[PDB]
């Protein structure tokens, strides 16, 4: 007796019946799977192998330290990069495989039952927030937000000043870019043309901010049962048909966060540690002095952005230009006006069984590039004196054998120990490589009891920019000037 209740003396489940719903109740609330493992992913994994290295670039020496670092997300939060994508409304169900993982989700489009909708808008009454979509999808869902938005701008609302938030890195991998911003973000890397070559050869830095600003919230309440999100023309053998199973199973979006989204690119070809600060000074439009460090900096930085949502249509713009126009970038969508809908820029899922939230598992090694600079610089000689003069120029060459055991070349002027005479003026080169360089200089007296008198002689001279050693007088009381020029 009890075999045969609530069950058909056919034996099959029919479809449209609320004994299919039933059984697909049952079949996802059966089903028996690992949260973490299936939403978990591994990038690279590296190995600690790394030498220190040394190269001449044309106006400087730099050198290069590498380091394996290890970058770890965990969390729930999914960037979108994607313009107009229909699978990404709120309530809809997605797969949990391969797909969910790289952002490129399989939308289950079966036949949807009637869902409720709440949006959190500053400035919205409390029972005006929620929302009944008889038949979900993009479309549906889409109008009944936009209506709902066109009534709440055209009745009143003020023209709330959207707040700007961002989190930047130092680029590196475009691997370690992923874990940091989502692996969709590849698309968004390329159109950035960011050169990760220069960052491991040392020659430039790279940091990457994200702005986000959020005009509101769309949010899906807890599904009481898994089956009450489809109309009972869904069976269980339509979802096996489709290839759900514990293996492979469903997702719901459980919110999405409308408004708009900018990546920016910081290019600069400067070595230098004040970076990050420069870098920081400008995205808070704080004024810059022209001859400090950072406006040698910010000179040399190129800038690119990916623009998603605010302004014209849903499309993504790629800027590309100086430093001047990050500013506007920042002030452009601040404020959420009734031109703009504004669009998809991250979402949320919650698994069907039992509405706990899907947090995604992502880490990645990556090699961390420190770059030392040491500026070139010329060594200048005048002889203005009224005597024969001798130079005794020495300096070592560093550099880094394939070991990255440290290695000092031995130089000389070649002119050393000759007979100059004024006048007499010369320009030595000296790259980044240099230490210890040492300069001494004397003088013939022409009195036979001391033939020789040194004018000049300092060891361990700094590498400035511009050196210049000037010579004159006469055999008794020569004179020597040591002229540097080393400002910004």
């Amino acid at each position: 007796a009890a075999h045969h209740h609530h069950h058909h003396s056919s034996g099959l489940v029919p479809r449209g019946s609320h004994m299919a719903n039933k059984a697909v109740n049952d079949f996802i609330l059966a089903m028996n799977y690992d949260k973490k493992k299936l939403l978990t992913h591994q990038g690279e994994s590296i190995e600690n192998r790394f030498i220190k290295e040394g190269n001449q670039l044309p106006d400087e020496f730099v050198v290069i330290e590498r380091k394996k670092r290890s970058l770890s997300t965990n969390t729930s939060d999914i960037s979108v990069t994607a313009t107009n994508d229909s699978r990404l409304y709120p309530g809809a169900l997605l797969v949990v495989d391969e797909t969910l993982l790289e952002n490129n989700p399989t939308l289950l489009a079966v036949d949807r039952a009637p869902m409720t909708y709440s949006i959190d808008l500053p400035g919205l009454a409390s029972s005006d927030s929620f929302l009944q979509v008889e038949d979900p999808s993009n479309s549906s869902v889409r109008g009944a937000v936009n209506d709902l938005l066109a009534k709440w701008h055209q009745d009143y609302g003020q023209v709330n000043n959207v707040p700007m938030q961002y989190e930047k890195i130092t680029a590196h991998s475009m691997e370690q870019l992923k874990v940091k911003f989502g692996s969709d973000f590849e698309k968004t890397g390329n159109s950035l043309d960011i050169d990760f070559n220069s960052v491991h050869s040392g020659e430039k830095q790279i940091q990457i901010v994200n702005f986000k600003q959020i005009y509101y919230t769309v949010s899906v309440d807890a599904v009481k049962n898994p089956g009450d999100v489809f109309q009972d023309t869904v069976t269980v053998e339509d979802l096996k048909q489709r290839g759900i199973s514990a293996e492979r199973p469903l997702v719901y979006i459980s919110s999405v966060a409308y408004g708009r989204q900018v990546y920016l690119k910081l290019e600069t070809t400067s070595k230098s540690d004040e970076v990050e600060a420069a870098f920081e000074a400008l995205i808070k439009g704080v004024k810059v002095a022209p001859q400090t460090e950072w406006k040698q900096i910010l000179d040399n930085t190129e800038v690119k952005a990916v623009i998603l949502g605010g302004d014209p249509s849903s499309g993504a713009r790629v800027v590309t230009g100086k430093v001047d126009m990050v500013e506007d970038l920042i002030q452009e969508g601040s404020r959420f006006t009734a031109d703009h809908p504004g669009l998809p820029i991250s979402y949320t899922t919650s698994f069907l069984r039992d509405n706990v939230v899907a947090t995604f598992q992502n880490s990645t090694d990556y090699v961390e590039t420190k770059v030392t600079a040491y500026r070139n610089g010329d060594l200048l000689l005048d002889h203005s004196g009224a005597y024969v003069a001798q130079y005794y120029i020495t300096w070592d060459e560093l550099s880094y054998d394939h070991q990255g055991k440290e290695v000092l070349t031995p130089k000389a002027w070649d002119r050393n120990g000759q007979d100059l005479t004024a006048h007499f003026t010369t320009s030595i080169p000296l790259k980044g490589n240099v230490r210890n360089l040492s300069v001494k200089i004397r003088e013939c007296t022409g009195l036979a009891w001391e033939w020789w008198r040194t004018v000049y002689e300092k060891t361990d001279l700094p590498l400035v920019r511009k050196r210049t050693i000037s010579i004159w007088g006469t055999t008794l009381y020569p004179q020597v000037e040591d002229k540097v020029e080393n400002a910004a």
